[PDB]
């Protein structure tokens, strides 16, 4: 399997582009950065709000939790790449303790509503709006040659006042060669695709226009998470459920994989569930059929048959934001 689009990216551009192994970090000063007040946390860095003791604006400070030097050189190279890019977040410093060597990457400033209190207030609007927003940032990456690799609220960052996004956290993103096979331990479990829970390793940028897809289902369903697992295999069941197992046997022998017969025995049989049924109350104001068709189109278990990043933000759902921007 291959991407369908971008394939060539780092083919096509020098060893030094993608060969984050060969980085050698060029380190700041650790005092130009000072800690306001911590914002957020995550299993592999605590974030603050702080300050630029040079000019006084604020900024963001990621203080990473001990872990491998390829790893962090990674994050720093995609990071660099991407900067400038559409609603990519912008790194501009990168400083170390000089006791501990704790490193801690520096952002521009970002405001943000957890998702939790934000996502109950958008609009029919709103959500058209901010999907094409972080679809930008998609269609970028990948334009770049780089998956993100962990595509969720939380790593979606909203200033609602400004209305501005911020596509967060590229602790987990990779640069894209085809015929890799990656590491299926990505992303995070209500937002994983079908490839990782089948152990599909030559994976694409696809997989984030799967975690987009839940993440929309979320949203216009008023449902967080979409698809609610408790452990991985859980997770592929609750899919399975909706979508149907009869896509799922069409998918798995295409790709020539073999269920371990104990998830194959949790998944069992299902029909698919039409994205109607989802509909109630709650969620009336938000499921309009341009919204279901989009949706449908995302969430596909074969990541050859979604809509990449370029082709969602052409679809009708989005005219009004286009032809207001
Ligand atoms: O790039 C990252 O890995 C994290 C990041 C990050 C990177 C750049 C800018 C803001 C950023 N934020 C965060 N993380 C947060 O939890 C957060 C919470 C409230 C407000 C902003 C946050």
């Amino acid at each position: 399997s291959k991407a369908r689009v971008y394939a060539d990216v780092n083919v096509l551009r020098p060893k030094e582009y993608w060969d984050y192994e060969a980085l050698t970090v060029q380190w700041g000063e650790q005092d130009d950065y000072e800690v306001v007040r911590k914002v957020g946390r995550g299993k592999y860095s605590e974030v603050f709000e702080g300050i630029n003791v040079n000019n006084n604006e604020k900024c963001i400070i990621k203080i990473l939790k001990p872990v491998k030097k390829k790893k962090i050189k990674r994050e720093i190279k995609i990071l660099q790449n991407l900067c400038g890019g559409p609603n990519i977040v912008k790194l501009l410093d990168i400083v170390r303790d000089q006791h501990s060597k704790t490193p801690s990457l520096i952002f521009e400033y970002v405001n943000n509503t957890d998702f939790k209190v934000l996502y109950p207030t958008l609009t029919d609007y709103d959500i058209r709006y901010y999907i094409y927003e972080l679809l930008k940032a998609l269609d970028y990456c990948h334009s770049q040659g780089i998956m993100h690799r962990d595509v969720k609220p939380h790593n979606v960052m909203i200033d609602h006042e400004l209305r501005k996004l911020r596509l967060i956290d590229w602790g987990l993103a990779e640069f894209y060669h085809p015929g890799k096979e990656y590491n299926v331990r990505v992303a995070s479990r209500y937002f994983k695709g079908p490839e990782l829970l089948v152990d599909l390793q030559d994976y694409d940028y696809s997989l984030d226009m799967w975690s987009l897809g839940c993440m929309f289902a979320g949203m216009i369903f008023r449902k967080e998470p979409f698809f609610y697992g408790h452990d991985n295999h859980d997770q592929l069941v609750k899919i399975a459920k909706v979508l149907g197992t009869d896509g799922l046997n069409v998918y798995l022998n295409k790709y020539r994989i073999e269920l371990d017969p104990q998830l194959e025995a949790l998944v069992g049989r299902h029909s698919r569930k039409p994205w109607l049924k989802f509909m109630n109350a709650d969620n009336q104001h938000l499921v309009s059929p341009e919204a279901i068709d989009f949706l449908d189109k995302l969430l596909r278990y074969d990541h050859q048959e979604r809509l990449t990043a370029l082709e969602a933000m052409t679809h009708p759902y989005f005219q009004q934001v286009r032809a207001a921007e």
